[PDB]
């Protein structure tokens, strides 16, 4: 993760909404969480106009998003669900997020 693509670097509402204001029906990047001064960021997707907010899980350097914070990368993670889906965050459903935004 030494820039990712679906993440620009950590910004604000401003950035992302705005970003998020005009685009397909499924969206995604990060959103800077300095509000905790201890935390990553936070995942951020467009779900059709409602611009769905999701926490990220660090500790020290590391990420938790499905696995006991082990896999400590995001790239892999996300790209484990980029080409399939995530199925395990909302049920008898699921969700795709083949649509990123950024200025690469």
């Amino acid at each position: 993760l030494q820039d990712a693509e679906w993440y620009w670097g950590d910004i604000s509402r401003e950035e992302v909404n705005e970003k998020l204001r005009d685009t397909a029906d499924g969206t995604f990047l990060v959103r800077d969480a300095s509000t905790k001064m201890h935390g990553d960021y936070t995942l951020t997707l467009r779900k059709g106009g409602n611009n769905k907010l999701i926490k990220i899980f660090h500790r020290d350097g590391k990420y938790g998003f499905s696995d006991p914070l082990t896999f400590n990368s995001v790239v892999e993670l996300i790209n484990h669900y980029r080409n399939e889906s995530l199925a395990q965050y909302n049920p008898k459903l699921d969700v795709k997020l083949l649509y990123p935004v950024s200025k690469y």
